[PDB]
């Protein structure tokens, strides 16, 4: 999805959603470690009832950079808790 970095606190989860993107920012946002912030509704959309409609908002916030995200959105959830950004 989009969301590189994030906030604080919980790192050791923030610590998963630090990997998710170091690898695929990494490359999936590279030359735009600052064109991807980590403070979408990847978050809400991550405490949706839903199922895959928090990743379909996600998936047009951040457009192919976002392309399939499933363990990328996983991530959010470990640090949704940390301090929403």
């Amino acid at each position: 999805r989009v969301t590189v970095k994030y906030d604080r606190r919980e790192l050791q989860r923030r610590l998963d959603v630090e990997k998710w993107i170091d690898g695929r920012l990494e490359e999936l946002y590279r030359g735009r470690e600052a064109d991807m912030p980590d403070e979408v509704n990847i978050d809400e959309l991550l405490e949706l009832e839903s199922e895959e409609e928090r990743s379909r908002k996600i998936q047009g916030l951040l457009k192919s950079c976002t392309n399939p995200t499933e363990n990328f959105v996983q991530e959010l959830l470990v640090k949704l808790r940390g301090l929403h950004k």
